[PDB]
């Protein structure tokens, strides 16, 4: 299968964009084991490909920069999620991405989600134009989601979709 992991810091809604795609709803109940896939799910892809997603969620360990090598490992795409009202969780999204580079070389994509575009326009603390320059400057795209917004989701997980289906 394909290797999918989240990282970004604490509180970004990583749990929360997982559970709105596997489930199209919160389960309030349930978290990731440590060192295994949170989740597994079948997918069709544009192509026409079958593609196997083995989708790793924290289970909190973000909140202490200590992510390990073997969660990194192997991965062959990544969300790195920050929440648009939260400058400090936008200001990471470079250390999020450093880190993973350092500790996984078989990234084939990485896709930042700027998420909680839901909340009101007056509470972001970045623009669409820092996030276009950073992405530029550090080699990786991005979108905006909410979690509460399924389209939303639905199309972060179909860019990471197609660009898993083109990997030879
Ligand atoms: N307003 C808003 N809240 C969100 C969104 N996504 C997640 N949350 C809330 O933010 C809190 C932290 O979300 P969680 O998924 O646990 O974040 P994680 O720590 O990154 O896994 C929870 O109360 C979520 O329901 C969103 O798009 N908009
Ligand atoms: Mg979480």
């Amino acid at each position: 299968g394909y290797k999918i992991i989240l990282i970004g810091s604490s509180g970004v809604g990583k749990s929360s964009i997982v559970h709105q795609f596997l489930f199209n709803r919160k389960i309030s109940n349930v978290s990731p084991t440590i060192g295994a896939a949170f989740a597994s799910k079948q997918v069709i892809a544009k192509n026409g490909k079958t593609l196997k997603l083995n989708i790793w969620d924290t289970a909190g360990q973000e909140r202490f920069r200590s992510i390990t090598k073997m969660y990194y490992t192997n991965s062959l795409g990544c969300l790195v999620v920050f929440d648009v009202t939260d400058r400090e969780s936008f200001d990471d999204v470079y250390y999020w991405i450093n880190d993973l580079r350092i500790n996984c070389h078989t990234t084939y994509y990485i896709l930042v989600v700027a998420n909680k575009i839901d909340i009101d326009k007056n509470n972001w603390r970045v623009s669409e134009n820092e996030i276009k320059k950073f992405c530029r400057d550090n080699d990786c795209d991005y979108v905006f989601a909410s979690s509460f917004e399924s389209d939303t989701v639905n199309n972060l997980f179909g860019k990471m979709i197609d660009k898993m289906s083109e990997i030879k």
